[PDB]
């Protein structure tokens, strides 16, 4: 190409590409955004039924039996045995 002061294609390409190529070159975001979430289920299920303990509905059972069968025999006071 030169046809004077020697053709190229040797030690000064080199150079030349070393540079223009370390000058181009450097890092590489090209755009990020990892990381996502994935918390695509919820659910409160769990064992417990630790007993009820006082059981308010036996006790008022208890009690309405009772008085009732009290009424009962008191208005019969008969009894065979």
């Amino acid at each position: 190409m030169d046809r004077d002061y020697s053709t190229p294609e040797d030690e000064e390409e080199l150079i030349r590409k070393a540079i223009e190529l370390s000058l181009k070159e450097s890092r590489n975001s090209a755009s990020s955004e990892p990381i996502v979430p994935v918390v695509e289920s919820k659910n409160e299920v769990k064992r417990q039924e630790i007993e009820e303990e006082e059981d308010p509905d036996l006790k008022a059972a208890i009690q309405e039996s009772l008085r009732e069968a009290e009424e009962a025999k008191l208005r019969s006071e008969r009894q065979k045995a």
